[PDB]
């Protein structure tokens, strides 16, 4: 089997994709956002606290013959940027882009943090790591792609991110009309739950290339790129004006200047992400200091290859038995 859907932009700045799901019978479809840094699909509800519901789609599995509670489970999980939700567990038929998972642990929301509640395009998420970090108890659950992958023609999915647009995401198959020259594969590790791997290095613009090795994740459901300090203070510094700011909360830039693209390394390839990509716009609506889209990770603790990396790429999330990540231009 194979699923195909595409994923699509919940604002002008690409702050993060939604894609259709098809959950329950009948079916109740609700935009959730594929997230390949977490293991939790979860979604708004019936149960969810009424005032922490603004302008979302619900799942209410009253209304769908095949939900059935998961007896005893509960579910509580908090993300890289603070926000964070809790409920209870149902099983029911979940699809996406035509691929279809009975038994899928739907993870219902009573609580959200404002964060999700504020947003109303986002009616969950549907966690794309590894199974090790789902946080269902007391027995944890499968993610979507774990739970299809026996039956996909090969088991791996991709991501195609649009920039300004809409993009793909694919189910056990690789769409070799989708990418530009060949898939880089390099290797994975998933000690830590994430599609963990090591970039062999970067260039800001024109620049050389620097060979060092970046350990981060492909993480799409983090907006932007997250790097070493070291990294980004040599990218800024090629932007007339650019400084970190700590009341914003990160590098900020003239929105007047024109900024330099930023390469990573994936083996002996160069994924070109186009300066266009890193301006997240003013930082406040009129100013004309604009947010950029490479930031420090120090402190986070781990570098993250966010959709600001992503979407400047085909990625092949393979789940082989020894799982890789390929990479191809586009």
């Amino acid at each position: 089997s194979t699923g195909s859907a595409t994923t699509t932009p919940i604002d002008s700045l690409d702050d993060a994709y939604i894609t259709p799901v098809q959950i329950g019978t009948p079916a109740q479809t609700l935009n959730l956002d594929f997230d390949t840094g977490s293991s939790d699909l979860w979604v708004f509800s019936s149960e969810t606290t009424a005032s922490e519901v603004d302008g979302q789609t619900i799942y209410t599995p009253s209304k769908s013959t095949t939900a059935k509670l998961l007896s005893g489970a509960t579910w509580s999980i908090s993300y890289g940027d603070g926000s964070s939700s809790s409920g209870d567990v149902y099983t029911d038929t979940v699809s996406v882009g035509g691929l279809t998972v009975t038994g899928q642990a739907v993870e219902s929301a009573k609580k959200v943090s404002s964060s999700f509640t504020e947003d109303s395009t986002i009616d969950g998420l549907l966690g794309l790591a590894f199974s090790t970090l789902n946080t269902v108890s007391p027995t944890q659950q499968k993610t979507f792609f774990d739970n299809a992958k026996a039956s996909l023609d090969s088991p791996v999915f991709t991501a195609d991110l649009g920039y300004h647009a809409p993009g793909t995401y694919n189910f056990g198959f690789i769409d070799t009309t989708a990418y530009t020259g060949s898939i880089t594969y390099t290797a994975v590790s998933t000690k830590q739950g994430f599609w963990e791997w090591t970039s062999t290095g970067y260039a800001v613009g024109s620049g050389t290339f620097k060979s060092t090795s970046i350990d981060g994740i492909a993480d799409t459901g983090t907006t932007l790129l997250y790097l070493p300090a070291t990294v980004v203070s040599a990218y800024w510094a090629q932007v007339s004006g650019a400084k970190s700011s700590s009341s914003v909360g990160g590098y900020v830039f003239p929105c007047s200047a024109t900024l330099p693209s930023f390469t990573f390394g994936v083996g002996s390839a160069r994924i070109v992400i186009p300066g266009d990509y890193i301006d997240f716009g003013p930082i406040s609506t009129g100013s004309s200091s604009c947010f950029g889209g490479i930031q420090s990770s120090a402190g986070i603790g781990i570098n993250i290859f966010g959709d600001v990396a992503l979407k400047a790429a085909f990625v092949v999330f393979n789940g082989a038995t020894t799982p890789t990540l390929g990479f191809a231009s586009k």
